[PDB]
């Protein structure tokens, strides 16, 4: 076949419809469902699948004790069929490690997993299910990457990595891969001051990534990548509609080229679709914790430091736990435009529910509609009391 | 490949033979079998599969408590191989929601799932396993559809939807899809006074649907659809052999253009094959509850308001629980005629068996034979005492 | 592709080597393994699979209680990959019923399942996984068939059926199918006096079946079928090496055209390879019960009523339970000859082990070698005490 | 397709990166994971898979009691997807027996399994998933083979077998197969004095095998095979870096043509990559038991009896249990060189952990990198206390 090229724009987003939901924690109460976290979704030309980092144990298994921890030798990137749960028997391992990204270039899939101790981690780049390239840590402090899908154009797939402090200046690099081979890498440029866990999408030969500032910012950094020139810029979302978590209350003036202050040394992976008047931002409803999730239509959020919402949709009630969120699109669907999609990780267990000793999640996913559809809310749906 | 066209008539039906049976509740006593209800069967050109609405839990799982309820965020349309049970590990999710239909047009499969709260539900139309179109509620009162397979002709697949009261006049629409796109919709016309859960089949370029009148009728409404003109008519089955449940005893004169009275605000999904002297009707044996199932040969049942049975076959004894029933056919089989098939849902658990706190079902399915075959009876076969 | 034709002879049989073994009862002690009985093996052009009649429950499931019974609505013909156990999650249902046969003609597979009450049973013939023909009971007394694979030549697949008494004269028919359609049937001719559960193989355009005389005989009946003329003959194995079970001790003169007396109203499915000086017979070691299994090389056993063994191989020790046995061959293997194969059913549970309330089996299978290989013995290997 | 030919050399090995890990014992604490031992890895042109000898029971099953034993009728060679665990539901049986090897020749896979009692064992050779040839024991004392993958060149696949004493001179043969047929065999020649469990790889039309001397040696024997001439030589690794287990401490002079003494009648399967200055040896860290695992870069280890390490990498800490290790490569990967890979068996249970009554393992696997990557350590990760 052929390399996918980003020739289309985004479809007009007037609401969001349910796309996938795996009910993993409900089902895992009485089935062999793997403990996971950091999920995402990624499409092949002939299939869309769920992805996540396994913890190498089932939820009901005794080894689920202690799975609040992020990095171990027992983690792996797995994938499984859309809206099924991640089971021992239906999950496919993509590579071994505790930080990942993955994407299809139209011909084959690239998957990247990072493993190792904090001071000696390394990335292995797989292409067509074979290891092709390796990258050693350059700052010796938890080499880490996107935790959602990358995007490819004409065979070139950019990936954002960070190595260094989670609470001060770090060393972020953008790598450009083709068939798993390193074409080029560059150090981060622009005005973003701290970058983690970028969520990306592609449109009209440009790639846009919305990231997490874990140091001083509660507005989100944005990286804009030209996959042909293999260059990038960075800044923050200018809008005063702040979308990190935890975060201050929304002001009336945002910040384009610096972190908006109030909350230090924390954050959550999130995403946005930045498309002029067709702009939608995702965020937790709570400003204090990872609970609730909503989409807000915020015209020109990227560039207008006074911009406010004109429409919205609740995805997860504030009474229910959320978690990481990220972007993906089916680049191989029919039609003249790409349909914006996203997922929300619904974290259950520790630290917020400490009557159990495990941490896991389920997944809900939505795609955009040109209709103005009615909204529901989409909780994980499991009862903690059943696990006691 | 090519779009299927409805070029054949029905085979002569002289008896029914066993086609499929999944023994799901028996097997689920000690395996990871999903709780379901509203099952059906649908064929692809190369495979026939079972379908149902999952409840997002296994039977032995503690989340099975409360599954008598019809609409939740944890339901999804799943499919799995013919006569296997619906397990966590072998079930494929088609889309998310609590009311569905699905059919193959010869090239790809269309699946439709409705989700949302009662006053804000929406349908998402999937084609070739991608979302293609969306339809918002128009009466804000449980938008709902067939719960068995649709039928396609030359790429055009009609689907019947209802939105509005279950106990008074409602707003029924027939939608005509092609490759998941809306070609046209029309409001219900004809003399049917209330329409729910249509069971359809196709023959000689016409589609016939047998539905449920939940308001005042215990005779079944019939919709006849011309998929080329994209028009329809409606009436009731004229025969005094009444086939809803619950229902009055059979009179000697039926009603062609109005509900036959006696039982209000209830019913069950059912089906018929209306083919002149080759006409067969399905119904529960009990007039009071969903127990037993039988087929009756009732010549010209559609148009003769004096017609009575001349032959029959018991499928499920009155001593055993039944449930929904519906039609399907293998439009891709060999031969000069289409073989009529049907399924019966065998409901176990609540409300009729309240020693357990769950509701689920298994499936039995039959197809027609030109032979005069001996009959058996086909119970679910599970013992409730084992689940206590 | 093309219809297989029987153009080769049997390979020289100098010993037997292990082919497959599924350890089903061992594994089912702690996994979701279906209760089965009446297993066999059958090859497709690209795969060989195990087959059996499921009982619609797992071994550890509470519905395993009572599975000594042979005929129920919860039985089905299933198949699963060679040497795996029959699990809920890996088994494919071929058709519904409690007596079966199945074979591949080179293009597609035909499967036949019989279901119904004792006085009203019927066979459904499936071809390319669709129902094609049906056959009603003709003697109203447990219509029944081979319980191992049929054999095809140039698209024509003969199958032996019996309807009527298990303890007196019955009505046996040979049906000739092509693409699931009935070409012809004939009533049994020749000198066999009672026929059940034929085990067949094909070579040089002839099909040979070794059957079970359940009435008066402890020598086995043989049916020889010409699939081109669609005619047959029948007799008994002439050898005094008797191979039914239970049976008298071996005399020095056998019987060619009548039952050898001593044991009435019982038997077991078995097989032989009748090939002049290359003749091998299978039998239980015990004359009283289904325990042990051995192969004996008995030159001209079919026609020589004085013939005795000149070589042998123990398959299952007399200290271990056996059961049904039958023939199959890979008609699509490389080489100038067909390699003779067989399976032995290893029955565990009731009636011989009544500390449990279930009956199931595992499978061992062997194929012939031109080498003189060392022998092992191949028990089921499960410990009944573990199931208590 | 075409037979693979060994046209490439080894890639430069500057470090090792994680390739696969199945966490089988962790996951098997609460899932239907088969008990195994003697694992390995082998690639097809389109897939790489894990292999092992099953014990015909799950870990949590009661039949796991006694699985320290090596040879039983319930063992089989199974394969399953890379980095998944070996489950009842995802494992494919290749053949039946208790000693094995397997390899793909570019067109189809050959698998060999040995079964039988100690004095009457036999090998069955499968090709394209059909039995093709058989080999009877020639010394009547546990006929046995490699327990890791063989290597093919232009359709010819050499395999090393041993029959005879484990504690004195034995009869080793090299067999040369093509499409499962025996082309030739030869008796072992050269200076190796005892050969078991060879680990092989291929490069530039030569095959190199590193074996186990179980009699008097703690240096490893090496067999070098010319698959075109179908001839071989043998010797020992000359280096004083000793790599058997148990073993003496490293001297300063090794032995090229005789066993290095100190430890009798024991050993462990292991491997090396012998490639001049690109030479790397694997070994346990402990000299006394199967604990820890490390790679050492030992230039010209094969031929230099003074050679010492100049670089290394720890794979498994000495505090953690290891086991067998072996070589494999993806002969169908892209690039101008073959990437060296290996696996380490991580044995859990008896004899070292006798609070449980079973013996099983998990797998870790690495491949070489031209980068100098940071190292981690890779334990099995299961807690024995959870199994009590
Ligand atoms: C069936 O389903 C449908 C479809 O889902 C349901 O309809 C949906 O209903 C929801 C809920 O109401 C709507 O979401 C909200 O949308 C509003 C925005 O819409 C309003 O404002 C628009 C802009 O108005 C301004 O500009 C125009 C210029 O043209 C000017 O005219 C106007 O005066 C004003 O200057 C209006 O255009 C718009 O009107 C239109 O739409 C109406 C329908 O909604 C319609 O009736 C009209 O005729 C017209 O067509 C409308 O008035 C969002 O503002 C809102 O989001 C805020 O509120 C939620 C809480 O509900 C909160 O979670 C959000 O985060 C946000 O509030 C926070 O952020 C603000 C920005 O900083 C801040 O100002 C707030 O104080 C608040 O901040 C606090 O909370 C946050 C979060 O914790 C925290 O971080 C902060 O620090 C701080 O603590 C909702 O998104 C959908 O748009 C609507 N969809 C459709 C298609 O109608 C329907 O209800 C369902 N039916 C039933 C029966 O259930
Ligand atoms: C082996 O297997 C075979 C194959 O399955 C078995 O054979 C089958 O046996 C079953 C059971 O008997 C049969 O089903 C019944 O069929 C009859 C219809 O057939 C009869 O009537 C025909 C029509 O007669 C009328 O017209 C002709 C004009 O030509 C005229 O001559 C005649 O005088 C009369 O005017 C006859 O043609 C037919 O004869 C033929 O067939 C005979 C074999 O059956 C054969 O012997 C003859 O020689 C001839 O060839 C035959 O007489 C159905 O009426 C019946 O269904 C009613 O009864 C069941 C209870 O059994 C009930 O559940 C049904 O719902 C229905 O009864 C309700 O509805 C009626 C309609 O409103 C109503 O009038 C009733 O009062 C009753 O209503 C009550 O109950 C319902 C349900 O709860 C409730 O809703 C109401 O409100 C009310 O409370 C059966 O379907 C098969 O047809 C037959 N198949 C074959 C191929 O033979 C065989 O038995 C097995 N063997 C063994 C050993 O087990
Ligand atoms: C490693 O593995 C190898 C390979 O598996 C093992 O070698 C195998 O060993 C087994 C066990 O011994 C052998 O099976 C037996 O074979 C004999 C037949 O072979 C003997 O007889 C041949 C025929 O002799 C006659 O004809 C020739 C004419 O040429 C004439 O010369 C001769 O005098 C006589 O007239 C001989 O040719 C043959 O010799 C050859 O082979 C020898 C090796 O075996 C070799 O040493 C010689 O040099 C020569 O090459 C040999 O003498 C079968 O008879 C026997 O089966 C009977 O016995 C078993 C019990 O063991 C029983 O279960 C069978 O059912 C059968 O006995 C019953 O049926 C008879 C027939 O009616 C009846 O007469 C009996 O009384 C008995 O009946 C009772 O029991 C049954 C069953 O319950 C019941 O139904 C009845 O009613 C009644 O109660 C075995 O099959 C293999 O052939 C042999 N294979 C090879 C390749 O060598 C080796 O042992 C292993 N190594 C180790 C260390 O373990
Ligand atoms: C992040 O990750 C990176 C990458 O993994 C980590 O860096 C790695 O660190 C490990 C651990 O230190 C290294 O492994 C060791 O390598 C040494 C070999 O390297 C040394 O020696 C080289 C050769 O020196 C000789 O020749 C040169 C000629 O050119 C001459 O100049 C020199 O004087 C001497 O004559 C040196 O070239 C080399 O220097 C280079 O590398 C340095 C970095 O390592 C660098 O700083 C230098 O500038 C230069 O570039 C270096 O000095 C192995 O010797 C060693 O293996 C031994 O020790 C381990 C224990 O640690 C033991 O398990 C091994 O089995 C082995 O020791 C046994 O065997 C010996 C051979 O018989 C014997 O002599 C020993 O006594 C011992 O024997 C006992 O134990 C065994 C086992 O139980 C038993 O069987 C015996 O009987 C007996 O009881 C390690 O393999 C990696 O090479 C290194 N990799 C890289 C790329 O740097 C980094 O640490 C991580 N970072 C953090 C923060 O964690
Ligand atoms: C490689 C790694 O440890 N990633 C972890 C990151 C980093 O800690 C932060 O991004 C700070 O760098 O955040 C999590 O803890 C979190 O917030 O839920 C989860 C994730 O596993
Ligand atoms: C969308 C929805 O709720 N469908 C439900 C329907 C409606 O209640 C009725 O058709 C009245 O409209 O009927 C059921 O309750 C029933 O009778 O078993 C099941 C089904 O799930
Ligand atoms: C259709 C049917 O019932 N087949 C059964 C047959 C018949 O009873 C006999 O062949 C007599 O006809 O034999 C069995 O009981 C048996 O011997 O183990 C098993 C089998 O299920
Ligand atoms: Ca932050
Ligand atoms: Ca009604
Ligand atoms: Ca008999
Ligand atoms: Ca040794």
């Amino acid at each position: 076949r052929n390399f996918n090229n980003l020739t289309k724009g985004l479809c007009t987003i007037n609401s969001w419809h349910i796309y996938g939901k795996d009910n993993a924690v409900r089902i895992g109460e009485s089935s062999d469902v793997l403990v996971t976290r950091e999920p995402y979704v990624s499409c092949d030309p002939d299939e869309c699948r769920f992805y996540a980092l396994s913890q190498g144990t089932t939820i009901r298994g005794k080894h689920s004790n202690g799975t609040i921890h992020d990095r171990s030798q027992y983690r792996a990137l797995i994938s499984w069929p859309l809206s099924s749960p991640p089971t021992v028997y239906n999950s496919r391992v993509e590579c071994i490690g505790w930080s990942s990204t993955s994407c299809h270039d139209g011909k084959s899939r690239m998957s990247i997993c990072i493993s190792g101790p904090n001071n000696n981690a390394s990335a292995v780049v797989w292409y067509n299910r074979r290891p092709v390239a390796e990258i050693n840590t350059w700052a010796r402090n938890i080499l880490r990457t996107q935790e959602s899908e990358c995007v490819c154009h004409n065979g070139v797939c950019p990936v954002v990595f960070t190595d260094g402090s989670a609470t001060g200046p770090a060393d972020t690099r953008i790598y450009y891969f083709k068939e798993g081979k390193i074409l080029k890498w560059e150090s981060l440029t622009g005005t973003a001051k701290h970058i983690e866990e970028c969520s990306c999408y592609g449109e009209r030969t440009g790639i846009t990534c919305t990231c997490r500032d874990n140091w001083q910012g509660s507005n989100r950094p944005v990286i804009q990548i030209d996959p042909v020139a293999m260059t990038h810029t960075s800044q923050y979302i200018c809008s005063p509609v702040l979308t990190d978590n935890p975060r201050p209350n929304d002001p009336n003036i945002g910040k384009c080229n610096d972190p908006y202050p109030g909350n230090n040394n924390n954050g959550v992976k999130g995403f946005s679709y930045l498309d002029g008047a067709n702009t939608w931002l995702g965020r937790t409803i709570s400003t204090a914790s990872r609970s609730g999730y909503e989409m807000l239509k915020v015209p020109n959020a990227l560039t207008d430091d006074r911009s406010k919402p004109i429409q919205g949709q609740t995805i997860v009630l504030n009474a229910d736990w959320s978690g990481y969120s990220g972007s993906f699109m089916d680049y191989w669907a029919e039609g003249d435009c790409y349909r914006a999609c996203f997922y929300v990780e619904l974290i259950r267990g520790r630290p917020k529910e400490d009557k159990v000793w495990w941490t896991s999640n389920s997944i809900v996913s939505m795609c955009s509609s040109t209709e103005f559809l009615g909204q529901w809310n989409w909780p994980d749906g499991a009862k903690i009391e059943y696990f006691l």
